[PDB]
C-alpha cells in the first residue's frame, strides 16, 4: 500500500547496494523521429510517460513512499572543520590577486615521455620573447580553419570569430612587449561552453535559435574575471544542447570528436571544451556541470575537470543560474593548470555569499616537503560494490591501484563506506535539473519555439513535463536523506574515491549523427558517479589514472567535503604524480612551435 522511511534511523549495516540499471531501448535515426512525435501526441504521449516511470521505480518512489524528511530545497552546509595545510585566500580579493597566491603554493617552475604544455610554460615563453600571443593566437586559429574544428560536422567550437581572437592577442603582446604583463594568465587561450555568456558570442547552448529570445549584452562572471588577467577567451565551445546529455551528440552543429578517437564520444555535456583542451588546442576550458558534464567528458578524453562546490564560483551570465545543482568549472589538461584557473574565477555571488555562507576559498600547498603528510593523514572513502560496478574491469582495478598507490608512497587509509539510496539519488537528481531547465525555457515552446529543439532536448522534456510540483517537494526530501548520510560519511572519511566514469568513451553509432539517438544504458554508465557532487553540492574533481586495454583514459574522481577544494586539488595533484598522462591523443595539436 505504501513505504516507509527514516533516515537518520537507518542501520548502515544492512544497506545493500542495488545494482539494477535503467533499462531502456536505443532508438537512432528514422525510428527516434516518430517515437518522439508520440511523446508529444496529445493522448498517448503521457499514457507512455506514465508508463515508463512507473516501470523504472520513480512513482514507487515518489507517489507510493512517506518520506519523513523535510525538503532541502539547496544544498545546506553545516559548519565544516578548517582544512589542514593549506593557504587561505580573501573572500574579497581580485582574480589577479589570486593568481599572485597561487603562483607561490605550485612548485618551483624547472624548465627541464609525452607531455601537455603547461600555463607556466606558456607564461615563460611570452616573457622569454621565444614566442608571443599574436604568434601563438595565429597558429591556433591556422588550425581550426584548416579542419574546420568551428564548422560542421566535427567542431570543437560552435562561435569563432578569429578577428576578435587577434584583438586579444595583439593587446595580449603589446602588454609583453613593453614588459608590464597582467598575470600569469595573459596570453592563456580559455575555451567557453555555449551555456555561459562571453562577449561578443551569442549564448546558444547548443540550440540553433536561443540567441533570438535570451541576448548577451555583458560577460559572464567568470568571463569577466578570466578578461581581466589577461587571458584569450578563444570562443563558444560545441556542447550537447542545452546541457540535456551526456555524451555530447549534438544534432544541429555536429558531434565533437574524442582526439583519442574520432569515432568515439568525448562526453557530455561539454564535449567541445573537453575535446579542444584534450587535443591541445587551448591551455584551459570552462563548463557547467549539473550531472557530471565537466568530470564525465574530462574522463573519457583524459584531462582534469574539476567541479566546485555550489555556490563557489558566481554563475551569474549564464543558462543555469538559479539552479540548484549546476556549478561553473574548468577543464584543463593538468592538475596545476586547473588549478590556476579555478584561482581566477571563483568568487560567490552576493545572494549565494549570504544564502551559503561559504569558507574562505583557500589554495592547496602542492609543494610537497614540508607537505605530503597531510596527505598521508587523508582518510578515503571506498565503496566497494559501487567501486567495482564497471562495465570493463580495467577500470575497476586501474582506480583500485592508485589507492593502493596512495597508501604505499604517503600513508593513505582507504575506509569501507557505504552510500544508502543511490536510486533515491537519481531521482531527485533528474528532477532538480530538469525543472528549472525546462522552466526557463516554458515561454519560448509555448511560443512555437518546441520543434526548433532537438529529438534529444525534446524526449527529456516530454518526461520532465510529466513531473509534478508534490513530486519536486519529495525529491528535496530525498536529498536531505542524502545529505545526511554523506555528511556522516565525511565524519569519517576526508574523500569519497571512486571511477569518474562506469566506461570509457563510447563508439558513435552512425545512426545516431542523423538526429540525435536514445541509449539510456550508456547515460547510465556514464552519471553512475557523478551524481552526489550535483545534488549535494560536494566538489569532485575528475584526474586521470591511466588507460585501459583500447588505450582509452581512465579518470578517478575525488569527491570532498564542502568549500574543500583545497584537499581535492592536494589529493588530485599526488594523484598525478604517480599517474601522468603519458600517451598521446590521436588528434594532438602541438603549438609553442
Amino acid at each position: 500500500y505504501q513505504v516507509m522511511k527514516r533516515a537518520s534511523e537507518v542501520d548502515l549495516s544492512t544497506v545493500k547496494y542495488k545494482a539494477e540499471t535503467m533499462k531502456a531501448p536505443h532508438l537512432t535515426g528514422l525510428s527516434f523521429k516518430l517515437f518522439v512525435n508520440l511523446l508529444e501526441a496529445p493522448l498517448i504521449g503521457s499514457l507512455i510517460v506514465d508508463y515508463l516511470k512507473k516501470d523504472n521505480g520513480m512513482t514507487k518512489i515518489f507517489r507510493n513512499t512517506v518520506i519523513p524528511e523535510e525538503p532541502m530545497f539547496r544544498p545546506e552546509f553545516p559548519s565544516q572543520e578548517p582544512e589542514h595545510d593549506v593557504v587561505i585566500v580573501g573572500e574579497d580579493e581580485s582574480p589577479i590577486d589570486r593568481l599572485e597566491t597561487a603562483l607561490k603554493c605550485l612548485p618551483q617552475y624547472d624548465p627541464s615521455s609525452f607531455r601537455y604544455w603547461k600555463i607556466r610554460d606558456y607564461a615563460y615563453a611570452y616573457r622569454s620573447k621565444l614566442t608571443t600571443p599574436l604568434q601563438v593566437a595565429k597558429r591556433i586559429i591556422s588550425i581550426i580553419e584548416e579542419f574546420g574544428y568551428d564548422k560542421p560536422p566535427t567542431p570543437f567550437l560552435i562561435r569563432f570569430d578569429a578577428n576578435e581572437v587577434i584583438k586579444q592577442a595583439e593587446a595580449s603582446t603589446r602588454r609583453f612587449e613593453q614588459g608590464n604583463p597582467i598575470s600569469v594568465l595573459d596570453g592563456i587561450f580559455v575555451t567557453i561552453k555555449d551555456d555561459i555568456d562571453c562577449l561578443p558570442h551569442p549564448t546558444n547552448g547548443g540550440t540553433t535559435w536561443l540567441h533570438e529570445d535570451r541576448s548577451v549584452e555583458k560577460d559572464s562572471a567568470v568571463v569577466s574575471k578570466l578578461r581581466s588577467c589577461g587571458a584569450i577567451l578563444l570562443g563558444k565551445a560545441n556542447m550537447h544542447e542545452l546541457g540535456m546529455g551526456t555524451t555530447g551528440n549534438n544534432s544541429n552543429y555536429g558531434t565533437t570528436r574524442n582526439p583519442h578517437d574520432p569515432k568515439r564520444y568525448t562526453g557530455g555535456s561539454s564535449s567541445g571544451s573537453a575535446a579542444i583542451v584534450a587535443a591541445g588546442l587551448c591551455s584551459a576550458a570552462l563548463g557547467t556541470d549539473g550531472g557530471g558534464a565537466v568530470r564525465i567528458p574530462s574522463a573519457l578524453c583524459g584531462i582534469t575537470g574539476l567541479k566546485t562546490t555550489y555556490g563557489r564560483t558566481d554563475m551569474t551570465g549564464s543558462l543555469c543560474e538559479g539552479g540548484t545543482v549546476e556549478i561553473i568549472g574548468p577543464l584543463a589538461s593538468s592538475l596545476e593548470d586547473a588549478f590556476l584557473v579555478y584561482a581566477a574565477i571563483l568568487g560567490s555571488s552576493s545572494a549565494d555569499r549570504y544564502n551559503l555562507k561559504p569558507s574562505p576559498p583557500c589554495f592547496p600547498k602542492l609543494l610537497s616537503h614540508n607537505g605530503s603528510n597531510a596527505i598521508g593523514s587523508l582518510r578515503l572513502g571506498k565503496y566497494t560494490k559501487w567501486f567495482n560496478d564497471v562495465s570493463s574491469s580495467d577500470i575497476s582495478d586501474k582506480c583500485e591501484d592508485i589507492l593502493k598507490l596512495l597508501s604505499n608512497n604517503h600513508g593513505c587509509k582507504v575506509v569501507e563506506i557505504v552510500v544508502p539510496e543511490l536510486e533515491e539519488m537519481r531521482a531527485a537528481h533528474v528532477i532538480s535539473i530538469g525543472s528549472p531547465t525546462l522552466s526557463s525555457l516554458t515561454p519560448y515552446c509555448e511560443a512555437g519555439k518546441n520543434s526548433k529543439l532537438s529529438y534529444d532536448t525534446r524526449t527529456s522534456f516530454a518526461i520532465f513535463r510529466s513531473f509534478s510540483a508534490s513530486d519536486y517537494i519529495a525529491a528535496q526530501c530525498l536529498r536531505r536523506r542524502l545529505m545526511e548520510y554523506h555528511l556522516n560519511i565525511f565524519k569519517d572519511v576526508d574523500v569519497i574515491v571512486t571511477p569518474t566514469t562506469g566506461m570509457t568513451a563510447p563508439v558513435i553509432p552512425p545512426d545516431a549523427l542523423k538526429n540525435g539517438e536514445t541509449n539510456i544504458q550508456v547515460t547510465t554508465d556514464l552519471m553512475r558517479f557523478v551524481l552526489a557532487a550535483n545534488l549535494l553540492g560536494f566538489p569532485a574533481i575528475s584526474v586521470p589514472v591511466g588507460y585501459d586495454k583500447e588505450g582509452l583514459p581512465i579518470g578517478l574522481q575525488i569527491m570532498g567535503r564542502p568549500w574543500a577544494e583545497a584537499t581535492v586539488l592536494g589529493l588530485a595533484a599526488a594523484v598525478e604524480e604517480l599517474a601522468p598522462v603519458t600517451k598521446k591523443p590521436a588528434i594532438f595539436y602541438d603549438i609553442l612551435n
